[PDB]
């Protein structure tokens, strides 16, 4: 399943329909995913995660961006889920920055890479091939976002939360030169906003 | 502020009162601070945090030990607050790791006039604290405050959530093994526990 | 305001994009308004009921259907707002049955100089309604609105959280013969459901 | 068991250690059960619930004293746990005013009671006998809070959350006057606090 699949002929919900803090009221155009549909499909991320995954020790690599807010509502979901395991289930959670990565002994173990918003076919292409000379059990991918850019064919994500337009989108774990991190939802930024918080 | 003084007369609360994972009811003695207790002071850290950082570009120096949780908790509490503000205020939040050698999403240059706020889990050397904050400084922060969950007696951290005796906790932000992830409440791991997921 | 309106050409989500209960799977055709949507949407209602209600004595009037899903979350919200007021406001919260004939707390004497606000989970009846709002008006309240998660096209309540088409749908406050009371998004049930779970 | 017992040797937490709505600050004396505490034992007391009376249908039997919270928060954690369950399983949510009580046909199933204080034990005898004449399978009550009141023996309730003096305390579900509705956790009144919101 390519997850949510919000068209490009959708332009979000107007703002006053949701709870959006004051002081960003003239800095974006719409809410395009509001902060409670993105924990409901992260939640069944965690369940889809565990079933095609829970065969092993799994080891979680969030690829930090900016953001941790995606990696802490997976994670906690799937903590929430082996909570009721009858055997306990061990778990590592690593973070790390991309290229080169920054002693990985994922070896004999399912990897689970995390993202926020998922980059280009050759930095996927290349994150993947120096995880798998670790000879992990499997390798799979999961990301909240994933855009249709007009450029070149992006990667196929394991786990999708949302696929979205090419649209400069902030919130919940997307800031704008550190601005909107208070930001719950994730919406669409307006040229307003994009100059007052300009580097 | 020493926070919530657990004494060392404290026995905790019965495995049987709280909410425990059923696979775990053999490896703990008893639980030491439940889950919500973590959750309202970390809540009041928050507050204390903005009052005397807040208003400025506070950067969260996170500093990795295996565990999310509190970063995580302590950050959103934080947000939530920044949101009532009738002035947008930019907030950097950044994972490191120590050994002197920091990994950051960027150089400490741009802590230079900035709030900076040290965040850890439990600090056990004090030696490692006072070297992090002389390099710190040397980059002239506006200010810098640390804050931990966490403060076992026998640094002085700004903001404290728990003072607990020098015992064997497990759970929240602190695996044992990668075990006791899913372990919301903060606990006395048994000696069954101890050897039963022992590295 | 109609509040987010959901055509009737709108499908709805599919049932595997989303966490739903195993013993549920066969009984829904899919989810139309997921539980955080829902959440995200009341919080709003709750800053549009303060910024006309707030500053005075606001007395919560709950139809009782069945549900209390949509009260308490409703309720939640509105307290978290008035907790950041300078000054303490009271509020008045009282659960009632209708049939003229109303089981309250305490008698209407006390709607006196206050600000009513009825809620209601969905409202079929919208002479029933014009009926309360005249018996509560008789008492001289401050003011009179009324709150519906729910409007289903085919009275015009002051806050409506969502506008569906005449469809069955169950979930979050809408239990059938009380079944779907653990389900916590709004879905339209199957053939399979209905039969199932028919008194 | 009783619960979570708290001495009359126990003065409740410091104020400055939790978050207190600014405008409560002189109006209370001691923070006694901290909210997220409040929701731990609440959790445990559903499982302890579900696992003595899930043998039948359900019948949660709320006694409205002017609050809803623990009617709330002990229901979502019921509900959440039958949300794992293989079969899907019925319950009934009323809600009752008490004496005189507010068609019952809770014949053959488990009847919950459900209280945020404990009243007298003439007044439970006679619930208790009124609910008995309809010849439910099973009847049980369950009391977020019991004081140890000078008087007479106290009713010993099925579930209890906590076991506290003979304090005059407010917060969570329990108002003076309409206020102290917005604060989550039970704390003890202050004279002035008394005094400023009396009748």
């Amino acid at each position: 399943s390519p997850g949510v699949v919000i068209s490009d002929d959708e332009p979000g919900y107007d703002l006053d329909l949701f709870c959006i803090p004051n002081h960003y009221a003239e800095d974006l155009e719409r809410v395009f995913i509001p902060h409670g549909l993105i924990m409901d499909r992260t939640e069944r991320l965690a369940r889809d995660v565990m079933k095609e995954m829970g065969g092993h020790h799994i080891v979680a690599l969030c690829v930090l961006k900016g953001g941790y807010k995606f990696f802490a509502d997976l994670l906690d979901y799937i903590k929430a889920l082996n909570r009721n395991s009858d055997r306990s289930i061990p778990m590592t959670v690593d973070f790390i920055r991309l290229i080169k990565v920054i002693l990985s002994t994922l070896t004999g173990k399912n990897v689970l890479i995390v993202e926020d918003i998922i980059d280009t076919g050759k930095t996927m292409q290349t994150l993947l091939s120096l995880v798998r000379q670790y000879n992990p059990k499997m390798v799979k991918v999961a990301s909240l976002l994933v855009k249709r850019t007009p450029r070149s064919v992006g990667y196929k994500p394991d786990f999708v939360g949302f696929e979205i337009p090419d649209k400069f989108v902030v919130g919940y774990a997307l800031d704008y030169n550190e601005y909107f991190r208070d930001l719950n939802h994730v919406c669409v930024i307006s040229e307003t906003g994009k100059a007052k918080y300009k580097a």
